[PDB]
DNA sequence: AGCACA
């Protein structure tokens, strides 16, 4: 089953391709969605299974495309990315 | 801390 990650601390100017380049570098990358609301943006990144998602989350934690200090803040998403 | 798409 595909496991989705939640990514915070993103600048509003970051590209979808740019962000893809960050996460596609890790094994099991399936798809990414970049969402914006009022200010800064967040992202949902899907991997082929949990182990690859965990592996990527640990590795990219605090990755320096950000607003605040600390770099990227990544969590497990509360829900899986919808099918299709 | 802040979690959408269908």
């Amino acid at each position: 089953a595909a496991s989705t990650l939640f990514v915070a601390n993103l600048s509003a100017e970051v590209n979808e391709d740019t962000l893809r380049g960050v996460f596609k570098a890790f094994s099991g990358f399936t798809r990414l969605r970049l969402h914006n609301k009022n200010g800064s943006a967040v992202a949902f990144v899907e991997y082929s299974d949990l182990q690859k998602a965990t592996q990527a989350m640990i590795s990219l934690q605090g990755f320096q495309t950000a607003n605040d200090r600390g770099g990227l803040r990544i969590e497990y998403a509360r829900n899986k990315m919808a099918d299709v």
